[PDB]
């Protein structure tokens, strides 16, 4: 399918995708799409966190869906 990441500074990109993808999946593409790392990436849809390891199918993702793209520094 195919749905849309809309970044906190206003700007969309476009991605390419399916259920079954996992969340790292979805964030390395944004990082061939951006050059952003999968570790500084927070994805929220609909308030709720993508969490790694889960899939898109876990949340209620449709077809050309926004998600959230926050840029973070991950602390471990």
């Amino acid at each position: 399918m195919q749905i849309f990441v809309k970044t906190l500074t206003g700007k969309t990109i476009t991605l390419e995708v399916e259920p079954s993808d996992t969340i790292e999946n979805v964030k390395a593409k944004i990082q061939d799409k951006e050059g952003i790392p999968p570790d500084q990436q927070r994805l929220i849809f609909a308030g709720k966190q993508l969490e790694d390891g889960r899939t898109l199918s876990d949340y209620n993702i449709q077809k050309e869906s926004t998600l959230h793209l926050v840029l973070r520094l991950r602390g471990g």
